[PDB]
């Protein structure tokens, strides 16, 4: 199912965060690509925990559900290495990495129409899973990876692709579910079971709170028990400085999940903004 790639043609390099139960590293892999020619390609090297292995059925349905569609706004996976004692991914790197990062170091920079063209290409990646009746299940900005920047001369758009979800929330621990507040809907921190396309249309909207609000962390202020609390008196995340998409975002972080917007009628409120 997955691409099996040798060990002797993955290096290790410089440790570049970690995730959900994961450490991330940026690496180097030798392959043959066209041709027969010979390269040295940058991957992205994601490991799963020496003491989280159980959770090793989920880390790779996730990439490989992705990986069975093809779009250009998915994140590609190269495959698994045969280390054994070892679970890791080999995927695509991206140049400029999560755009939660990016958005904080270019917080005065970014103007609306990049949150807009960002907003869009999300959304139209959204849409694809969306027709395809897939699931993703951690739509974040952290998850969202930058392969080019605007081409202030071309005025060419930022291009962005989404990352895979990683260890599903059905099998999370609550802890986690609870610090992932307000990405992870009400509906699924009440029962994670809830997990539906409904959850996507809420994280969409979190996703567009963070681009909206420079790489600011919604509830950061707040604790886990607060968090819980924020949607028990079904509370909404507050309007962003530019506030040219509160609307888009509330309609989307609605506590009733077949309200939620669909992504067809998302993109059509994103195009009608300008
Ligand atoms: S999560 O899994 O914690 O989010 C996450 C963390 C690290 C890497 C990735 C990821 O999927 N990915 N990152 C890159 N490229 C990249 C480029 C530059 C940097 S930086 N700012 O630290 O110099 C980081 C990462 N490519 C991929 N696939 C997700």
């Amino acid at each position: 199912v997955f691409h099996k790639i040798r060990n002797e043609d993955l290096i290790f390099n410089e440790s570049l965060g970690q995730g959900t139960f994961t450490k991330i590293f940026k690496g180097v892999r030798r392959e043959v690509g066209d041709y027969g020619q010979l390269h040295e390609t940058e991957v992205l090297l994601k490991v799963l925990d020496k003491a989280h292995r159980n959770y090793s059925e989920s880390f790779f349905e996730a990439a490989s559900m992705m990986s069975k569609l093809s779009h250009k706004h998915l994140v590609l996976n190269y495959g698994v290495c045969v280390c054994g004692d070892e679970n890791i991914l080999v995927q695509e790197f991206v140049k400029f990495g999560s755009l939660d990062t990016y958005l904080k170091k270019n917080k005065n920079c970014i103007n609306i129409l990049w949150k807009l063209e960002v907003a869009k290409q999300l959304a139209w990646a959204m849409h694809f899973l969306e027709e395809n009746t897939l699931i993703h299940g951690n739509v974040c900005a952290k998850n969202i990876l930058l392969i080019r920047e605007e081409d202030r001369k071309t005025g060419n758009p930022p291009f962005i692709k989404l990352s895979d979800p990683g260890i599903s929330i059905t099998v999370l621990p609550k802890d986690i579910l609870q610090e992932r507040i307000p990405w992870v809907p009400p509906e699924c921190i009440e029962n994670p079971k809830n997990l539906n396309l409904a959850t996507d249309k809420w994280s969409f909207g979190t996703t567009l709170w963070e681009i909206c609000s420079g790489g600011d962390k919604p509830l950061s202020a707040l604790d886990s028990q607060r968090k819980l609390q924020f949607y028990e008196d079904r509370h909404q995340l507050p309007a962003p400085k530019w506030a040219e998409l509160a609307n888009l975002i509330n309609n989307c972080m609605d506590y009733e999940p077949d309200h939620r917007p669909s992504f067809r009628a998302i993109i059509r409120d994103l195009n009608s903004l300008f």
